């Protein structure tokens, strides 16, 4: 896996910010796109843009072929059984909302439990809050270990026979944790519950096998995996998606429409109201082709390389706290002793280094960590050890600078 | 308004389909994009793609500036009062669903009436069906005149003091009708109802003034107005949007998140859960700049030119039925005597001409017209009289061909 060759594919990387070479370390907020994706979008709008699913004229046929072929690439990419289980959405937030609306709100009675965790992104928290509110059910949290991982025994004790939904992240956008999704699916099924995986931060960086994970729902976002903004995927087990009613209504999702009553389409289109995100989904398919040609396991190896490197070099700086486990994905969330993370991020951007500062859409986790805010540096398949060197050097310079005041 | 100059801006137009020069006459299903829009997307992904609203590093600031500047361009484009009234969505279908979910389902009791029309696109029908189902309210239809327009007196007789929502199209994607949205807003307000305009087919072709129309909600789609797929707009009167609860939940739309309770953001972000359609909205802003530089009233004049031309030349063919009024937008929905519309569309595509055939997501209207399917040809700012000449010549050739069998 030659990473110079990969970086030459991303035009955004080759610029300067405030006089310094750009060091983009914020892929966990959003990733950059290779020429293959951008040029897929260009070819779409230049050559075969048309509305889909009325194979009547040639460009319509070409566009439909592109869109549904993107659906098939997504099916292969996460090892789903059928394209009917692959639904295009606006992003992970919308997919989780669709499960919360069309599954939770229809299958929850008082006394039923929805269990999540303290490390969950807001997208995997608030929909469940609102659903238990609407149904009178109960929201429960799985406690975290002091290194920010989840114990299987805490899972077994928190999920009871009254649990109908367990909702959990695959990889934490803050701690870097990789959660035991497979074992947790077994534990949820033993108690008669479904399991909903927020896969927003796992899909870009590691292979997904929904058959091996046996997850009932899986949600992912294109913009974090080299794909266009505005598009993501909901995977649901076909059997579950058959009995869920649509979250949105309109054209393209109906069969017969009367004055007062309508019947829906078969899956997947039952859950795709309106003109779909045609260009965005085709570009996501291009992103998938790109990743598969690099190789997802090679990308995982690269990220483990960079994460081990980052942890070791961060431990070479005194006065820096890193949050989370040692086994992790390619991100380091941290703080500097007596320096606010926003300030760290500002000085790093003055050095041309892009990190995030704030709560990372995980306020309960921030409270659990006993901090109000954090800095985070996130790595992807275009990032190098030289860039982490620059990060830790700038962190040292920042701490020297704030000591001399 | 030089239309050769405009056509040279759309690369998709300059190709051949089945040996013939492409004649794209299906803009009412979806429009084509000028270089300015496609290159706006390219510049975004090549130079300043980053997640928005955490103005922490330079690319994040550039992307936030682009996204919110797109919001401001949309505000100017439809003469809304405040950016807080401009909400980015997936498209018109989603915007209408958001009104049906967050307004209708919270303000409808049994005995309340939701009135629509027989000419409405499915996107402006089924959400209301489901909302009156969920609330026990009543769905009513405004009857149509025999030329497919709406009488103001039929409006006054159908909307009663028990009506809370009137939902109506601005321009009909099938009949070409321009509905009296302004007078209808007055009539709905006199009865204490709100008015929801499906503006999907008016926004691309004519100026929108929500202050002059006094609509309470207005929905539009970017892909029909030279913009990227996957993005549209909901406009609501700020006062109404303040009291509506969000349709989706997650990050970017919250203020404080507790274990069980959260508070929302101010408008507009209260209604934008998750990472937004960044590139799509910026490209929509580019589309708006492009149209404004051509001039919307000039585009309206061009479409009236082409529509009058098309009607006159269609009346020069015997055995063709055109549906709808004489005063219309730039589209002609029709049928050939004893030729099925799908067949017409197929032979026209063999001539390289792109039309649609089917029900055009308006099944109640099809039943009202007493037909099962239809052919439709739709014009936009890149279409010429020569292309309509080709259309009517190919229609004549089609009818001769199906007579000689």
């Amino acid at each position: 896996m030659n990473i110079t060759d990969i970086r030459e594919q991303f035009p955004i990387l080759h610029q300067q910010v405030n006089g310094h070479d750009l060091v983009y370390l914020d892929s966990a907020a959003t990733s950059q796109k290779p020429r293959a994706v951008i040029e897929t979008l260009d070819k779409y709008y230049n050559q075969y843009n048309s509305n889909v699913h009325r194979g009547v004229h040639t460009l319509g046929t070409r566009a439909t072929d592109g869109y549904e072929g993107a659906r098939e690439k997504v099916r292969k990419f996460i090892n789903a059984k059928s394209m009917a289980e692959i639904i295009f959405t606006k992003g992970t937030t919308t997919s989780l909302n669709m499960v919360a609306l069309s599954y939770a709100r229809a299958n929850l009675k008082p006394g039923d439990e929805v269990v999540i965790t303290y490390m969950e992104h807001h997208a995997n928290i608030i929909p469940w809050q609102q659903a238990v509110k609407a149904t009178g059910a109960t929201l429960k949290y799985i406690p975290l270990q002091e290194d920010g991982t989840i114990s299987l025994e805490d899972v077994r004790e928190t999920v009871t026979s009254n649990t109908k939904i367990v909702a959990v992240s695959h990889v934490s956008n803050v701690l870097g944790t990789v959660n035991p999704i497979k074992e947790m699916a077994k534990i949820a099924h033993d108690n008669g519950a479904v399991i909903v995986v927020d896969g927003a931060q796992s899909t870009p960086h590691m292979k997904i096998d929904v058959q091996d994970l046996d997850c009932d729902f899986f949600a992912l976002s294109s913009h974090k995996m080299c794909g266009p903004t505005g598009v993501g995927v909901l995977y649901g087990k076909k059997a579950l998606l058959e009995n869920m009613e649509p979250a949105e209504f309109g054209g393209e999702m109906i069969d017969f429409v009367g004055l007062y009553e309508s019947t829906w389409k078969e899956l997947p289109w039952k859950f795709e109201a309106g003109t779909p995100i045609i260009a965005g989904a085709i570009g996501l398919g291009a992103a998938i082709d790109f990743l598969e040609e690099i190789g997802l396991d090679e990308i995982s190896r690269h990220e483990h390389k960079l994460a081990a490197y980052a942890l070791e070099r961060f431990r070479q700086l005194d006065g820096v706290t890193v949050y989370g486990p040692e086994e992790r994905a390619g991100l380091v969330t941290f703080n500097l002793d007596d320096v606010h993370p926003h300030d760290v991020a500002t000085v790093l951007d003055a050095e041309g280094i892009a990190v995030r500062a704030g709560h990372h859409c995980a306020q309960p986790l921030m409270k659990w960590l006993d901090v109000t805010a954090t800095a985070r540096a996130s790595f992807y398949l275009y990032n190098t050890e030289e860039e982490i060197d620059k990060l830790v050097e700038a962190l040292q310079k920042t701490k020297e600078y704030f000591t001399n005041v």
